[PDB]
């Protein structure tokens, strides 16, 4: 019996010393086993593996507690999706573009890059520690684990076409938006005024218009009477708001928003690009960067910084 010493983990923080038999596979000794995302379940240990750290599935109480506190789940389906995704996103390149971490294009990841650039420009705290840790390193330039975790938490695989707003809505449900609140009024001339309150993710996202300013002044929506009603923002308490609308030509002005999602395509497929407002307007497309003092293009999401707003209507 020849052996080597290795470490197993589920969180990459608590390391557990193991002795492994070099005549058996990792699968025979640990169950499913991953080396930096690469599935080594069906391979035998090699001399170079001494002292290396391997991911295993939560198969005992120590590992179950560690995975539960780190990912907020012990389901072996999750860690497998995460490792499968990580085996690809560790080979993506993550260039700094206009001071933000982007992703060089690969595996249809334009939507992922647009969402990653967006997460770096809005105040947000994730509840699962795995998400918050990988978030910090994603800001620092090493976003392989963040992107793999996003794909895993949203039940998305590498290469699949994706939607930025669906992605953001998933990630928001894993963030601490408990304090967020929105109060809206809907006015009809022949029916009266109705107030509704929303909390959490619903207080932070709206579908139907891109302009925060128009949201505050009022938007027309069909009413129950068959006439047309006016809906407007009464009160907002959130670190940011996300206005979305079906892709359409929109004029973005410097200094009036935080960032935005460009979308050229149809309802099945399109190209996602990222507009950000710094000292001027910038468009980021993977590793590509252009600027313009004026912008008129197809926008589908606009992000605004917010703290507390109260109407004067
Ligand atoms: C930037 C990015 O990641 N991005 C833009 C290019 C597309 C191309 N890939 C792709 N994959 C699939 N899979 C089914 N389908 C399409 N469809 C498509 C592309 C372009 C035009 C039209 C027009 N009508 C229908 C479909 C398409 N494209 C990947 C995502
Ligand atoms: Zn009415």
């Amino acid at each position: 019996v020849r052996t080597i010493k290795v470490f197993t983990t589920v969180d990459n923080i608590n390391l557990h010393t193991q002795v492994v038999d070099m005549s058996m596979t990792y699968g025979q000794q640990f169950g499913p086993t991953y080396l930096d995302g690469a599935d080594v379940t069906k391979i035998k240990p090699h001399n170079s593996h001494e002292g290396k750290t391997f991911y295993v599935l939560p198969n005992d109480d120590t590992l179950r507690v560690e995975a539960f506190e780190y990912y907020h789940t012990t389901d072996p389906s999750f860690l497998g999706r995460y490792m499968s995704a990580l085996n690809h996103t560790k080979k993506w390149k993550y260039p700094q573009v206009n001071g933000l971490t982007s992703i060089k294009w690969a595996d249809n990841n334009c939507y992922l890059a647009t969402a990653l650039l967006t997460l770096q420009q809005i105040e947000l705290k994730f509840n699962p520690p795995a998400l918050q840790d990988a978030y910090y390193r994603a800001r620092a330039g090493e976003a392989a684990n963040f992107c793999a975790l996003i794909l895993a938490y949203c039940n998305k695989t590498v290469g699949e076409l994706g939607d930025v707003r669906e992605t953001m809505s998933y990630l928001f449900q894993h963030a601490n938006l408990d304090s967020c609140k929105r109060v809206l009024n809907v006015v009809c001339k022949t029916c009266g005024q109705q107030q509704t309150t929303l909390k959490g993710v619903e207080a932070v996202m709206y579908m139907g218009t891109l302009s925060y300013e128009q949201f505050k002044k009022g938007v027309q929506i069909p009413c129950t009477c068959g006439k047309q009603a006016t809906k407007y923002l009464v009160q907002q308490e959130s670190p940011f708001v996300m206005m979305s609308a079906p892709p359409a030509q929109y004029e973005l002005k410097h200094g009036t928003f935080t960032c935005a999602s460009e979308y050229t395509g149809n309802y099945q497929c399109g190209h996602y690009k990222h507009i950000t407002s710094k000292e001027t307007l910038y468009c980021i497309d993977g590793a590509l960067l252009t600027k313009s003092s004026e912008y008129k293009g197809p926008i589908t999401d606009v992000f605004y910084k917010e703290n507390s707003y109260t109407t004067t209507i």
